[PDB]
């Protein structure tokens, strides 16, 4: 996150770190046994990372828990990263509190202008390069459709939106990737992709979780 701010200790419950060695993407906890996160997070070897706030110290309120399968969206394509979304199941359910919650699915998309909260551990940096220990976050607005496709001509399908802030300065960046964004209580995105972070004229490009919600609830039930 570029020009965020620190979120505070599991004030972000729902805010997990998928780790195979080292924290390489953000997720979202959706229920005890599942957690929602970008298709190009993909690998094999996750451990997910629950009520974590630094995420290079043990403070207290972590829960480590293997993944026993992940489910990339059926219609992801890697070049486009249309549809990039994923399921990862939990080895065994997250005993769930004050600082480790799931985060509720929307029942209708977000509006343009709509205000929400994106957050993750990547770089802090437009330019150069810093990573942080403790979680990061960013108030953004949705954007419009009309805005989104202008800043990136050609690319934005009916599964992305645009938030953010067009004069730049205020953006996601690497490391946050897979991670939420979430508007009145609700996840409406996934931290999916951009061009640089922070730059004039390009915000971050957000998976429309909206669109997913069928399919996350039919792929739960049945796995
Ligand atoms: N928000 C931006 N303009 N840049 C950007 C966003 C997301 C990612 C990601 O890897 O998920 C990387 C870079
Ligand atoms: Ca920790």
């Amino acid at each position: 996150i570029v020009g965020g701010y620190t979120c505070g200790a599991n004030t972000v419950p729902y805010q997990v770190s998928l780790n195979s060695g080292y924290h390489f993407c953000g997720g979202s906890l959706i229920n005890s046994q599942w957690v929602v996160s970008a298709a190009h997070c993909y690998k094999s070897g996750i451990q997910v990372r629950l009520g974590e706030d630094n995420i290079n110290v043990v403070e207290g309120n972590e829960q480590f828990i293997s993944a026993s399968k992940s489910i990339v969206h059926p219609s992801y394509n890697s070049n486009t990263l249309n549809n990039d979304i994923m399921l990862i199941k939990l080895k065994s359910a997250a005993s769930l509190n004050s600082r480790v919650a799931s985060i509720s699915l929307p029942t209708s998309c977000a509006s343009a202008g709509t205000q929400c909260l994106i957050s993750g551990w990547g770089n802090t940096k437009s330019s150069g390069t810093s990573y942080p220990d403790v979680l990061k976050c960013l108030k953004a607005p949705i954007l419009s459709d009309s805005s989104c496709k202008s800043a990136y001509p050609g690319q934005i399908t009916s599964n992305m939106f645009c938030a953010g802030y067009l004069e730049g300065g205020k953006d996601s960046c690497q490391g946050d990737s897979g991670g939420p964004v979430v508007c009145s209580g609700k996840l409406q995105g996934i931290v999916s992709w951009g061009s640089g972070c922070a730059q004039k004229n390009k915000p971050g490009v957000y998976t429309k979780v909206c669109n997913y919600v069928s399919w996350i609830k039919q792929t739960i039930a049945s796995n």
